[PDB]
């Protein structure tokens, strides 16, 4: 029959996840990059492989921050604008669209797929160039406790996530 | 205009793609096992976190192995057999499917939406039990080179890759 929706508990969960898989996928990252003989030619299928596995689920979650916006005007307005902008950089770099859509796609649709070099360039072009740093802390930096929250998309998600506890 | 599909070039590509994905996903979530801390309360959910990563990342290949095969019975066929038997467990294994649907579905597509404690469920009935070592083995086993190919899913994926490799 009919029912209230719970809108919020589905909120709140979304959210949460949001919180936890990017946290963690940046964190994965880094602990492997801290790992010097990874960089080693004979290494380099391995290091791509951590590199993909890390990449899609930030690009994975990062989609799905813009669709919970896209579907929840319904939002705690205090911070309707730190909201907007992360999710406008998101919409701007079109290289995580891209990889999400290629990594999600079904093997059937072609429409979506990258090429393997066409992965790695999109993967420079999401970073902005060579190095991850800027792009990581600004997903969730290290020790995000004693960061301004606006600063991050971990910290601005759970900004909201703490909202809707209420 | 009207081109060569290069099929078996997109095949090789996904393939490869498949061994490496497939592979770094175990050793990961392994690597994390390895660290005892881990499984302590107070970081129950980082280390569910570092599950779903993996987890994820493995159902989307495992249903991409399946789909590559429902695609192209042009194929080698020395290997017929053992193909579809690795084939029909992931079928078998419906927890896969529903884990992947879950993962990639869009935020207003709620029709394949797992809870958080039925995501948990769906990975304990993906993996038979409360014990990993198994299913991890079955996907790719510690050593893979002395290992009986024919007795993992990354090994069977690599026969075919090297035929194709022809």
């Amino acid at each position: 029959g009919v029912k209230m929706s719970d809108k919020w508990i589905e909120i709140e969960e979304i959210l949460s996840g949001l919180i936890g898989d990017l946290t963690i996928a940046v964190t994965v990252l880094k602990d492997y990059e801290g790992k010097a003989f990874l960089r080693e030619p004979q290494h380099q299928t391995k290091r791509q492989c951590i590199w993909r596995l890390c990449v899609y689920s930030i690009v994975i979650n990062c989609r799905k921050y813009v669709e919970l916006n896209q579907k929840y005007g319904k939002e705690i307005p205090g911070h309707n604008h730190i909201r907007g902008v992360y999710n406008n950089e998101i919409n701007k770099n079109t290289a995580i669209k891209k990889l999400r859509n290629h990594c999600v796609a079904h093997v059937s649709d072609k429409s979506k797929y990258l090429k393997p070099a066409e992965v790695q360039e999109e993967i420079i072009k999401m970073f902005d160039g060579n190095f991850a740093d800027e792009f990581l802390d600004w997903i969730c930096p290290d020790n995000i406790s004693t960061t301004d929250k606006s600063e991050s998309l971990v910290g601005v998600i759970e900004l909201l996530r703490d909202a809707v506890s209420a």
